[PDB]
C-alpha cells in the first residue's frame, strides 16, 4: 500500500553546507522521476532568536517564503551578501544564486512557518 | 523604499477554475522577471469540512505539500480522477497534468497549511 504519488517520510534531512543540523527537505530533485526544483523548511515558534545556519550560498536561486496564521505574526532578518533586510509576513525574499545569506527568526507564533524554494536541482 | 527583491503585496488572489473565491498565490510567473514554478495556499484551521474547489485540472503537474505544527496535526482527502486519497501531515502528493483532482480539509490545527506547487508557468 505505498502509493508512488504519495511521500509520507518526511522531512528529509540533508546535509547543507552552512548549518548546523540538517536542512528538513519537503520537495528533493529525486522526487516523482525528477524534479525541476527542491523545497525546505519548517515551523519557526521553537526558534525566535536561534538561527539554523551561518552566511552560506547555493548554486541556484532561492526565494524565502514566510507565512503565519495571523498577519504580521511572523518576522524574520535576513542577511543578503551583508545588507539586512527584514521580512513581516506574508512575504516573499528573492536570494540570488551565489549570493551569501542566512536568515533570523525574529518574531513567530505557532504555526509561523518560513520555507526556502531553490531554483534548480542542485545545491 | 519598494525594494525590488522583497514582495510583501500577498496574497495574490488569482481566479482559477473550479474555485469560487481566488486562489491565494504567494508565487506566481511573472515574479522577479519570471519564474518557472507558481505557488498557492493557506492556513486550513478555518476550512475543516469546507473545500476550495470543485473537481479541476491544471495543464501542468501540481504537488500538495501538507504541514502543520505537530506530527499528523492536519489531515486532506485528495481525489485524484475519482479516487479517494488521504494525507497525513508532514505529506506531499504529486497531482499529474490533466488529472481532474481537488482536496478536502478533514483535520486541521492552527498553523496547518496547504500549499500547491505548480511545476510550469501556465495556470
Ligand atoms: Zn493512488
Ligand atoms: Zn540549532
Ligand atoms: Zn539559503
Ligand atoms: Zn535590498
Ligand atoms: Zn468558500
Ligand atoms: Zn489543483
Amino acid at each position: 500500500p505505498a502509493d508512488p504519488e504519495i511521500v509520507e517520510g518526511l522531512p528529509i534531512p540533508l546535509a547543507v553546507a552552512g548549518h548546523h543540523q540538517p536542512a528538513p527537505f519537503y520537495l528533493t530533485a529525486d522526487m516523482f522521476g525528477g524534479l525541476p526544483v527542491q523545497l525546505a523548511g519548517g515551523e519557526l515558534s521553537t526558534l525566535v532568536g536561534k538561527p539554523v545556519a551561518a552566511p552560506h550560498t547555493h548554486p541556484v536561486d532561492e526565494l524565502y517564503l514566510l507565512v503565519s496564521p495571523n498577519k504580521g505574526g511572523a518576522r524574520i532578518e535576513v542577511q543578503l551578501d551583508g545588507r539586512r533586510h527584514e521580512l513581516l509576513s506574508p512575504a516573499v525574499m528573492r536570494i540570488p544564486a551565489g549570493s551569501e545569506h542566512c536568515f533570523l527568526t525574529l518574531e513567530a507564533e505557532v504555526g509561523s512557518y518560513c520555507f526556502g524554494i531553490l531554483l534548480g536541482d542542485r545545491l
